[PDB]
């Protein structure tokens, strides 16, 4: 195996016992319809069924055999129909399903069924997946229907194809023979993410490139989405607010400005044009040198209505992303609530710094009440090792929906939030920044593509759990024993902890080397802006570490409600997971565990080695279950993880020792090696990614 | 099929006679040897053995059975030793190898004899090809031997993993993961180029990185260096001539200073320790911003020879890469016979830059006492990138048999590389591949047949074209007669069309600067104006061309005289050089009958024409060729279409508004005006991720 076929392996059940069983069940595979969604669903069950079942399974429109999977919809599919479903199929909505055992005239039959052809094709997605997991169907009857809107993927693509923060190959899009040569990747790339249910996809830079609104590139652009349209995934562009100027037709980029306003109409006409269905536009303004609407005085709700006037009319949306920085996205947005048209939806990260190992809510979501949101979450690993360490996401992302925000009331999770039903909002979705390039296995690292996984299950339900979405992952991609999965799963769900824990545990944060992001540099100071450095998030000194954001210090705290302020404000209750985030602290404050808090500090940077090591172990022990390449390549990469983990360990540890002035306890292995040493390392330690200059740097010293 | 296996497709022979002739004729495999390469040779033979005839072939050591394949030296085979075999065998040398169907202790056998274990390795190769290309086996006999020691693949990559001009993906060595993870894919890069005899291989851009000689990096090349060891690759590395600078060690890098020389010695000593039969260096310097000798105002020889003594006692060489048409010959010609013995000049087989038809470098015909080696390039920096059909196939062949007279007749190009012109002590050609991580290595599945020709070329330089094409369609898609010939001759044409619809006659340097991709003929008012086109051409109302006659610059004076003598009459010079050396009036009448202002027509509109009967060609290959490489082929050949017709518009319509002459009717008038096209120059995407245009956000 080398990754390509991702979690859609549909090799023979290897469980002989239930292999005869599903063979019993599925003799047939009936369509009556042919649109190309369901031609789609159709050809995705052929190759699946007849993978996983090890015999020839071949999609038919004929009269009805015995032991038939039946799929389609009442509008496309007589037998299913004839069951009269009724309001069993209500709840379902436009894209849920139905999957259940049955009987068609006395026939034994399993349906896939749904109201739309797409809630067909997320349906036979699930059917292969309960096959592919090992899951009994006999007595079959379940249905589902996402819980967000939106379900979108992000990629930080530029045309040349280098993707930014990009660890897995150059960008799939080969702009040279689009829209001439359909590669079937492009039909695989749409397999993947429908496989999930994941509904939108934006192809390109959020450092946006005006050249995507020429029609050089929406020709090519179209061709894109035309292979993505029978996988119910609609195309979205970033945008790149200048565009009135880039393109010299006008000479300010106003939205106030008719003339501007006029600009972006006659370009949506003009993208509607090459691609009816067109999803609407990502926009990152005035962040980094990105243009925006406060290059013109303007506000980000002007902004942004602009563009969502341009693009109402053909029924799209836009997608608008959102002393102490802390503080900052949410005075910024704040004021806007209620400002922004009913077809933009404010774009937030999970956290209110960038995508850190971990980070409390973004206050965000539990102010704004009248106004459309939707998350972002990162999948590629900018914080969490590039494709050389194991950082299974699914956990963060499920710490983050499961997040109590006390909004309005108990229940008021991030999750609660993002659905809708806390404040009453129309537009929902959440956004994965997955960054997936040409590599073979998509993602660089295999283990990338568990987070790839588990973001897209959590966008359909965001009650899943990471626990849930790993086992799947497993069982759909390496193996269904049992001894494997136990012990994988549990790597699986500590791998993130272990990141937080040798980077900046604690609370800390930001203390990655600036700008390429792959190592260690907590020393940093010094840079145009103090809110670059490291220095400005950790506030370490002789007497103590952290960063005051209660009412005594920058009153970040008061931008959540008043039960979260409450109880991160108070030491007694604040979560230590959290702590230096809101408090400094003397380097005497005891723990929960009886250390102190240097004492803490370096238990926990020792902790994260120890529990690469423990996952280096783990791994080892299950040759006998993983193919002999993917085996390897997961054993050397945990060994380069190792590695950096300690460099990262002794780098932070000798660094906050450094300001401390305290010993490391006697019992744990000192470091050999001097901070500046570990300094040195920082300057000439390779940097693996294309994108960032960093990587090309000759420093030898 | 993805072209990830490339030229090794090891499926059943679809030829039924044929295969069952096979299977009588290999029933086993037997080696007795058991070192890596030997090894190496006997997984591949297992493979491929079990892939073409169907059946389970496993390597053995084991009581010779009857219809076997036996492979070894006398050395490690007491079957091959039996057989006595003496000169014939031994007058191979050290990659040579004999296949023999032939007769051991009664039983019948067919032998891959050699006197090495990577002459073993070469021969199965062959072997497997023979079969692979439906040659028949019964009485075989045949003997091959390398023409050139020293056949290499240069590959021009950054250590961020971008290529320069590399069209083809990422570079393939994932430094974050080396040298733990010795990924599949090192391994089979070692087969593709094995298969083909390439016995060396420069991993790194020539405009070179210094961290390549840190330990931090060292540890990764070699284990790259011992994945490649098993298939006879040498492992050898570009160099920055400043590291002594770069690494803090000594604030000059002036060869004659003895701490310079000492830093090189224990460079040469640290890289021996982790990689003990490393190759040695490629070296570019003193070339566009480049680093060299000339900084210290040290000469070449100076340079080269102190890097030559560091890796002496190693047994490492140097290959030192070699009106601007002057330039080479008149640099290092005064240099001749001053290089050490274990430096190689590496020279391109023209004197500016790869363009589609260059006359060769008179330096190849005028060092008479200096070590040479030919560098070709594959990667298609000026021949479409990965989106143009160009077999290179044709222009290595054109170069390799140019008559020089150097020492007078038989002083071909190849003969001159091969040593049997001027005695010398190392010969080798190089190929400036740069493939990436694309799942078919090439991006445009036709640079395969490039890469192919080039590595035949290198093993035999007499090869033709024609038949390295034959092979390669045969190994890579299809062993039916009805395809072969058209796609043969496709391939065969595909080089010319490119010159054609560019910059025929001797036109040269008209591409867009510096990404390479368009046409800008219309390029003046550069930093240097040799990087300009209008100085190559100089086109003006009454003419074009460029004087290197006794009359101009005088260039043919560094040829021998015949050549001189034949390219300075106008009587005798080629048609397809002309413009290289005669500054010529629009009148001037050619061979064909038209003026020269009609026959520049006539080329750029052929070459458009050639590219449309390529794509009619594809077209009718259909049924012999599987549907995805079909299809991304039939995609790739419109792309070239639309190019092609950018660049005969471009050209004509450029040359025109110098000219003030009309494209006669009977051509297809252009679609807009020259202005249009300047346009397009400005804003047609660049398809490579390295040069900066790709990222150039121009919109008019
Ligand atoms: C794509 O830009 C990224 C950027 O690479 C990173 O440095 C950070 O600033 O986040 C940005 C964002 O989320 O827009
Ligand atoms: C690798 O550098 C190349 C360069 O990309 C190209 O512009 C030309 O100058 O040739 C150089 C060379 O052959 O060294
Ligand atoms: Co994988
Ligand atoms: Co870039
Ligand atoms: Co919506
Ligand atoms: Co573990
Ligand atoms: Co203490
Ligand atoms: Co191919
Ligand atoms: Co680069
Ligand atoms: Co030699
Ligand atoms: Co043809
Ligand atoms: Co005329």
């Amino acid at each position: 195996e080398d990754g390509y076929d991702m979690w859609l392996r549909y090799q023979p059940i290897a469980d002989q016992t239930l292999l005869k069983t599903y063979q019993k069940q599925i003799r047939h595979l009936h369509v009556a319809g042919d649109s190309p969604t369901i031609n789609a669903a159709a050809a995705e069950l052929q190759r699946g069924l007849s993978g996983l079942l090890n015999k020839p399974i071949v999609a038919r429109d004929e009269k009805l055999k015995d032991y038939s999977l039946v799929i389609g919809t009442p509008d496309n599919s007589p037998l299913i129909a004839s069951l009269n479903l009724g309001e069993r199929l209500q709840a379902l909505g436009a894209e849920g399903y139905l999957l259940e055992q049955t009987r068609i005239n006395k026939r034994h039959v399993v349906i896939v069924a749904a109201n739309s052809d797409v809630g067909v094709l997320y349906g036979s997605f699930h059917l292969l997946r309960l096959i592919q997991t090992q899951h009994a169907l006999e007595k079959l009857s379940l249905s589902s229907a996402p819980r967000l809107q939106h379900r979108v993927v992000n990629h930080w693509d530029n045309l040349n194809r280098v993707v930014e923060r990009g660890y897995a190959g150059l960008s799939l899009w080969d702009w040279g023979s689009l829209p001439n040569y359909l590669a079937p990747r492009y039909t695989d790339y749409a397999r993947i993410n429908a496989s999930l249910g994941i509904n939108g996809t934006v192809i390109n830079n959020v450092n946006a490139d005006p050249r995507v609104l020429s029609d050089q590139f929406l020709q090519k652009i179209a061709a894109l989405a035309d292979a993505f349209r029978p996988y119910g995934i609609k195309m979205y562009l970033s945008i790149n607010f200048n565009s009135p100027r880039a393109f010299g037709d006008v000479d300010t980029a106003d939205p106030l400005d008719p003339r501007v306003q006029q600009w972006w109409k006659t370009r949506a006409q003009k993208i509607y044009s090459y691609i009816p269905d067109f999803g609407g536009f990502l926009v990152k303004a005035d962040s980094a040198g990105q243009p925006g609407p406060q290059g013109y005085g303007r506000d980000h709700a002007e902004g942004a209505n602009m563009l969502a006037a341009a693009l109402k009319p053909f029924g799209g949306v836009v997608f608008w992303r959102a002393e102490d920085r802390f503080r900052g996205a949410y005075d910024e947005f704040m004021p806007l609530d209620g400002k922004f048209a009913d077809n933009v939806i404010l774009q937030i990260k999970n956290g209110p710094i960038d995508f850190q190992p971990r980070e409390p809510f973004s206050a965000l979501f539990a102010g704004m009440s009248r106004t459309n949101m939707m998350m972002e979450f990162q999948i590629t690993q900018e914080y969490f090792g590039f494709a050389t360490h194991l950082a299974y996401q699914g956990p963060l992302f499920e710490e983050s929906l499961k997040t109590e925000t006390h909004a309005r009331g108990e229940g008021s999770t991030i999750g609660n939030i993002l659905e809708g039903k806390v404040f009453k909002t129309r537009h929902t979705g959440m956004a994965g920044v997955i960054n997936p390039g040409t590599d073979r296995n998509w993602t660089g690292h295999p283990f990338v593509q568990s987070s790839w996984y588990a973001f897209g299950r959590m966008a359909w339900d965001h009650q899943i759990s990471a626990a849930t979405a790993a086992d799947e992952w497993l069982r759909m991609t390496f193996s269904n024993q049992p001894a494997f999965i136990e012990p994988v799963k549990q790597m699986m769900l500590v791998s993130r902890e272990a990141g937080v824990n040798y980077r900046s545990p604690l609370g800390l944060t930001h203390l990655y080397s600036q700008g390429d992001h792959y190592g260690p540099a907590p020393w940093t100071d010094d840079l145009p802006r103090a809110d670059w450095t490291a220095v400005y998030y950790h506030r370490a000194s002789k007497t103590g570490i952290g960063f005051n954001r209660t009412k005594t210090g920058s009153n970040a705290l008061a931008q959540y409600p008043e039960p979260i302020a409450k109880a991160w404000g108070d030491l007694n209750s604040v979560p230590e997971d959290l702590i230096l985030w809101f408090h400094h602290l003397s380097w005497d404050h005891r723990m929960q565990s009886g250390r102190n808090l240097w004492q803490e500090l370096v238990h926990k940077y020792y902790q994260g080695v120890e529990q690469v090591r423990a996952m280096q172990r783990t791994w080892d022990q299950q040759e006998a279950y993983v193919d002999a390449a993917r085996f390897a390549q997961v054993k050397a990469l945990l060994q380069v993880q190792e590695r950096e983990a300690v460099r990262w360990r002794n780098s932070c540890v000798l660094y906050f020792q450094s300001v401390a002035g305290r010993p490391i306890p006697a019992n744990y292995e000192q470091p050999e090696h001097d901070l500046e040493y570990y300094k040195m390392l920082a300057r000439t330690t390779y940097v693996p990614e294309p994108w960032h200059p960093a990587s090309s740097s000759r420093v030898l010293k």
